[PDB]
C-alpha cells in the first residue's frame, strides 16, 4: 500500500502495536560473540544491545577493538552510517578513536546528558573553547571551535587532532536538543528542519566517512533518524515514490543493528516524518 493511506488505516483502526510487533517477529538474528565476551562488559551500556558481530565497527587496536557501534550500508540508497551508544566513562576515548579511524565529518546527538534525572551519556566535549580535552588512552586532543545555539537544537565545530601525527580534523557537531523525556515529539517539523541541517553541512556525503549517530542505546531514536533520511532519499532517486515501502526498508537496517525503532510511538513517528517531509521536497 501507499504511505500516507496504510497511515490513515492503522489509526483508524488503533493497529500500531500488531504492525510493530510483526516487524520484531521478522527481524534478523545473527551473533554478537565478541559484545558478550567478558573483557568488554564495562563497553556496552545495555546488556540487551549488542552490535553484530558481521557488522560492528573495528577500532584499529590490536589490544581490544571492541565497540558498540554498527555499520549500516544502505546499498539502493547509496548511504551509510555509524550508529552506536552513547559514549561511558571509559569509551570517551574508544569513540574519538573512531571517529577519526572512520574519517566522518559530522557527528548526531540526539540526545541530553541528562534525562529523566539519570546520566544518558558521558560529557565527551569539551564546554568552553580555553578548556580543551585530551584522551590519553587514545592520544587524541578535541578543542571548542563556536557553538551556535538555537531553539531546538545546536551546532558546534570541534577540532579533532591525532597527537601521534599531528594531523588535524574539523567535526561538526549536530546536538537536537528537544526530544522529550516521555514519548515522541507531537509534530515532525522540528526533527525534519535538523536533519535537513545535517544533509547541508555535507556530513552525510559519500566523499566522507560515514556520520557517526547515537542517542543512549543507539537504536531508537537514532533509528528513527535513519529511516526517516533513507526513505525520504529513494523517493526522490525512484520513478515511482509510492513504492517505498517503510517497513520492508526498516528490516532492511535491521540486518546490520538489532532494535531500530524502539515503541510502536516511534514507528507512527517515523511514517508521519515520511509523509511530511515529501510534501516539502518537491510541492
Ligand atoms: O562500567 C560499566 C559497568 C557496567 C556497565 C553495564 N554493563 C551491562 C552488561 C553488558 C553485558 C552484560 S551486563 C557499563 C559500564
Amino acid at each position: 500500500m501507499e504511505m500516507e493511506k496504510e497511515f490513515e488505516q492503522i489509526d483508524k483502526s488503533g493497529s500500531w502495536a500488531a504492525i510493530y510487533q510483526d516487524i520484531r517477529h521478522e527481524a534478523s538474528d545473527f551473533p554478537s560473540r565478541v559484545a558478550k565476551l567478558p573483557k568488554n562488559k564495562n563497553r556496552n551500556r545495555y546488556r540487551d544491545v549488542s552490535p553484530f558481530d558481521h557488522s560492528r565497527i573495528k577500532l584499529h587496536q590490536e589490544d581490544n577493538d571492541y565497540i558498540n557501534a554498527s555499520l549500516i550500508k544502505m546499498e539502493e540508497a547509496q548511504r551509510s552510517y555509524i550508529l552506536t551508544q552513547g559514549p561511558l566513562p571509559n569509551t570517551v576515548g574508544h569513540f574519538w578513536e573512531m571517529v577519526w579511524e572512520q574519517k566522518s565529518r559530522g557527528v548526531v546527538m540526539l540526545n541530553r546528558v541528562m534525562e529523566k534525572g539519570s546520566l544518558k551519556c558521558a560529557q565527551y566535549w569539551p564546554q568552553k573553547e580555553e578548556k580543551e580535552m585530551i584522551f590519553e588512552d587514545t592520544n587524541l586532543k578535541l578543542t571548542l571551535i563556536s557553538e551556535d545555539i538555537k531553539s531546538y537544537y545546536t551546532v558546534r565545530q570541534l577540532e579533532l587532532e591525532n597527537l601521534t601525527t599531528q594531523e588535524t580534523r574539523e567535526i561538526l557537531h549536530f546536538h537536537y536538543t528537544t526530544w522529550p523525556d516521555f514519548g515522541v515529539p507531537e509534530s515532525p517539523a522540528s526533527f525534519l528542519n535538523f536533519l535537513f541541517k545535517v544533509r547541508e553541512s555535507g556530513s552525510l556525503s559519500p566523499e566522507h566517512g560515514p556520520v557517526v549517530v547515537h542517542c543512549s542505546a543507539g537504536i531508537g531514536r537514532s533509528g528513527t533518524f535513519c529511516l526517516a533520511d533513507t526513505c525520504l532519499l529513494l523517493m526522490d532517486k525512484r520513478k515511482d515514490p509510492s513504492s517505498v515501502d517503510i517497513k520492508k526498508v526498516l528490516l532492511e537496517m535491521r540486518k546490520f543493528r538489532m532494535g531500530l525503532i524502539q515503541t510502536a510511538d516511534q514507528l507512527r513517528f517515523s511514517y508521519l516524518a515520511v509523509i511530511e517531509g515529501a510534501k516539502f521536497i518537491m510541492g
